[PDB]
């Protein structure tokens, strides 16, 4: 019955059928994006209307369409032709990934470049890389991918060990033409292999790890109903999945006594970008919007038990559309489990004689995706004490280049002749807040140092200040770790027993934001990534910090355009957009396969509850 | 055989006997501190000399002594009378904790203050609190504790719920005299109880938590030999214990192929301080040096299985001296176990067809201590990939006050009439570095932004810079989160296969440092806490950032005095001292018992290895 249930195979085939019936999905049409829309505000009173949004590409060169379908009613709600030169190209299609290498393999310029390097064309892999927006006028309105080459010595070889530097090509994937081949000169192709399953490189595998067994003899403490509604240790939520964003959490709420108290209406990673910091023309255009351009949900891994996810795991297997509108299941694509999280609370009191210890646990909801060389784990955590956390785990194989003779200020050395260009991985979490309901506001809280003098004669006092962000023009904020800056989302109309507005405090990691010059293309296309915190007034069409169409799309849409409306956010339905990222100067230890590194944020209750919410946790 | 083995009961009784035989431990003497000394540099060639350092208090008012004993040889090496007014008072004695309440209970001023508040003296608990150094000339050279009162309604009541504000007393614990009783006026004593085991407050305990079972059917993957030598997944170390510092790690090294490579020679928390930010004269003197004044090791909890430590646990039971020199075991005072730590590395490669996943684990070495209302867990972690981490977990009951009518800039409200003064918990980790041996140096690494222009035409480039800290005068450093500042400890004479100096990078959390005015007593006594990173040249007598005697000791010793020597630290035997802390504005959720909050740091290999050190980790 829930309007927040996962899309079923049946719903996707029905969208296909409705589109077909309406003349919108003939043999030249391809689905570049398909997802269910969230219910409108206040729609719980009315009956279900499951609506799906679809981006339809045309392989014959016709203009694409954005379409909204009511699968409940079997109707097309709206269909509009897109002018991609204006509003952006559609996301990269799975089927286009092979096309760059295939077209290049019979191009005389490409073949000349490979021959100059004595490389067998049959062994040259070409990465299908998003193009962005630079100085090439002919690309405007065209679907372009750029190709960088990597040699694969044999079918099971890791091509990433053998980058072909000094060479890049641009391809029109619709007209199937190579537009440019740029050869700045030969670099040595690094020769050492990077095969992390080859016994010659690993050596004898360790025999020293004894098993760790994690079981739940009575099963898990969470329940799953209606396919994707979770109840666990007072928490209530619905686990959604979208082909762009991946796992999306809806209706995060906490049962405090008899009352189900909303906290977050929708939580997602609404964008992620990987900007590269190498000024070589071979890579200086490189910025991968994994979410917006590639769609991270689409590439979610099937997660194997006792391997990717350990313990008593409950899986969801979300369904997505293929390019023709047929349903495709991602088997075991979402892991759900609870785990022990050490000590929750502890005190041994001298005066009372009472010794007290309680254990913590967390509910974990995760998926893992692969985008070329990169693999990312997205983890959401709910804790007994009311804390909500997100963590991204970055691994995979580092994107490589040649390491220049005489070194580099923008590339590190991994192996003889092998370089790794500096880059960032920067995420945007979109938190549609609902602290005790939708009437919310945000304050920036700084620590306040005090001067020794009257009222503070010993020079020990310190304090804090809170500044309400009243309108969108004032709600673009930066970190200040030195002053312990955080942001509190409160409900000014809902007070705790001490007559204080209930709230949650966002604790950021205060990692560097986007490093690129403010006049660059990437600073404009990923403007969200230049500041740590944005607050907007909720609107149903303000979904992504980069807008709906990121691929080959200049600035003009996304967060900078949203906040220009300068709307009231002081006790209104608001959305927090938190930028957080990793700045990566690759180390030798990252090669030939990278150990996980992490980044994230959390929110902790701040006068939300009337006392600790975990007094009723039992011993042992 | 190891000179780094834990002290045995026999060694402590032997120190007692040697001191007795030498005339240094008659019936009026009390041991305030006793611990084993680390071996001297280059002492591995010579036979064992187990030496113990002892601080001896005299209850008859005679001057205390600092004594070094060779337990191996049965001799007193050195004994020196201390002038405490100059060099500091000895640590607070366990036996002094009851004395403040006992003396106050028959003092007419104290009794008058309690009678003004209608409080039964038999119900008034008095916390024995360190005094620090303020404006009271008569305290110089005297052992003083200050007392703050809390009412206990019945034997099992949590007194912390019932602070008696407006009242403080000062007591000479040797002469057994009350020096001052200060009553600034009556405040209401908060009436609600804070009894977190009372069913009336907890409500019915949850029945929803299903068991989680963590077992190791073949046992743990680590070995323990010689009592305290750990070998685990290429790591090698010795787990020490000291009554002041608690768990101390020695000889942290990693077996890389055939070579045992040192990383850290000694790691400890060498100080921790809890400064309060309430300018009321009742608490404005409050700064608890839990390590330096109270000795955190002394109060280590006995940790219960399946409760404090979960899984297949190996315990150490360290032995300490009581006040008379008799050995006392802290049963199960140190937990050691390994645990699963999610995904280590993962890649699913399109071109090779190879899908690869490996799991991480960490070795955990921990203890938990209780200092009055506070309880702290100290956790050291070693990871498969070479990462070393420390985490402090803070819990217990918040230190309380009245909440003033009309509010406070320096105190938060927890319950009706109940306040919690703002404070910090600030730790100093002393890391005696040995990156591939003792010849080490530290660089500060900042991210470097670059301007769009020639050489960077697209405005995408970014870089980094490293600054070697060459001498101690240049090695007092602050955080800069915005520029991604870290510190790399390298060995300039030990190069990896890429001809780069091997190293480890310290990643701080960049939390605020000491907030107090720079002219305060606490800014001088805890000078270390004002800056994030200090580097010194190693010396055997530079043990604590606050010096040997912290109790009632002004500035003059510790880190500021050490670095004045301006010694060479560029390719020398050096020590890194990292300040990190929590700034606590207590929330209603912290009452009546605080959920754990955490702070820490980690160090990751940075070109230490020639490639990933976890290629030989097996599947599943
Ligand atoms: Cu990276
Ligand atoms: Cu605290
Ligand atoms: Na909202
Ligand atoms: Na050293």
């Amino acid at each position: 019955a829930s309007p927040f249930r996962l899309a079923s195979a049946g719903e996707i085939s029905e969208v296909q059928g409705i589109l077909r019936t309406a003349g919108l999905l003939g043999p030249e049409k391809r689905i570049a994006y398909l997802g269910v829309l969230d219910p409108a505000r206040g729609a719980g009173s009315e009956a279900e209307d499951r609506r799906f949004r679809v981006f339809i590409h045309d392989v014959s060169g016709a203009r694409p369409q954005e379409v909204t379908v009511s699968v409940t009613n079997g109707t097309v709600i709206s269909a509009v032709e897109l002018d991609t030169a204006a509003t952006g190209e559609l996301p990269v299609l799975e089927e286009e990934f092979e096309v760059v290498e295939q077209l290049l393999a019979t191009d005389e310029r490409w073949l000349k470049a490979l021959a100059a390097r004595n490389l067998d064309v049959s062994k040259v892999r070409v990465a299908p890389l998003s193009a962005g927006v630079f100085e090439y006028a002919e690309e405007r309105g065209r679907r372009i991918l750029r190709g960088l080459a990597f040699v694969q010595d044999f079918p099971e070889d890791s091509a990433w060990a053998h980058p072909v530097d000094g060479l890049v090509a641009y391809v029109d994937v619709v007209s199937k033409e190579v537009t440019r081949v740029i050869d700045t000169g030969v670099f040595p192709v690094p020769a050492e292999h990077g095969n992390y399953t080859d016994p010659e490189l690993t050596g004898p595998l360790r025999t020293t790890q004894k098993p760790i067994s994690i079981t739940q003899p009575e099963g898990p403490s969470f329940t799953v109903t209606g396919g994707n509604h979770i109840e666990w240790e007072k928490w209530s939520l619905d686990v959604g999945f979208d082909v762009r964003e991946g796992v999306v959490l809806h209706n995060i709420a906490f049962r405090d006594g008899d009352r189900l108290r909303p906290i977050i209406n929708r939580a997602s990673i609404a964008e992620m970008v990987v900007p590269y910091g190498d000024p070589s023309p071979i890579r200086s255009w490189q910025n991968y919007f994994d979410t917006g351009e590639y769609l991270v949900g689409q590439y979610a891994n099937s997660l194997e038990l006792g391997c990717d996810c350990l313990g008593d795991i409950t899986y969801l297997s979300p369904v997505i559309s293929d390019a023709f509108g047929n349903p495709r299941e991602i088997r075991n694509g979402i892991c759900m489990h609870e785990e022990d999280w050490g000590i929750l609370a502890k005190h041994s009191d001298l005066w009372s004689g009472i010794n007290y210890t309680r254990r913590n646990r967390r509910m974990v909801i995760s998926f893992f995706t692969t985008i070329g060389n990169y693999d990312y784990g997205f983890y959401w955590y709910l804790y007994l004490d009311g804390t909500i956390e997100f963590e991204a785990k970055a691994t995979g194989v580092v994107f490589t280049s040649a390491f220049p003779e005489g070194g580099s200020d923008n590339i590190s050395q991994l192996a003889p002749g092998l370089g790794a260009p500096f880059h960032q991985h920067i995420f945007s979490a979109r938190l549609d807040m609902a602290i005790d309901g939708f009437t919310n506001r945000v304050e920036e809280e700084d620590v306040v140092r005090q001067t020794m003098g009257p009222g503070n004669e010993r020079g020990n006092a310190f304090s804090r200040k809170r500044t309400v962000l009243t309108r969108e023009s004032e709600a673009v904020r930066e970190a200040d770790a030195r002053t312990g800056r955080t942001w509190i989302i409160s409900n000014p109309e809902s007070k705790n027993r001490l007559n204080e507005p209930v709230g949650y405090k966002l604790h950021a990691h205060n990692q560097p934001t986007l490093l690129a010059d403010p006049g660059s293309s990437i600073a404009r296309r990923a403007a969200f990534a230049t500041k740590d915190l944005w607050v907007t007034r909720y609107a149903d069409d303000e979904r992504y910090p980069t807008g709906d169409f990121v691929n080959q799309h200049s600035g003009g849409a996304g967060l900078p355009s949203y906040i220009a409306q300068d709307r009231d956010i002081d006790g209104q339905d608001i959305v927090v957009w938190h930028t957080f990222g990793l700045t990566h100067f690759p180390r030798v230890e990252d090669w030939p396969i990278m150990p996980v590194d992490t980044v994230g944020f959390k929110l902790r209750p701040e006068g939300f509850f009337d006392r600790s919410p975990v007094l009723d946790v039992p011993a042992n």
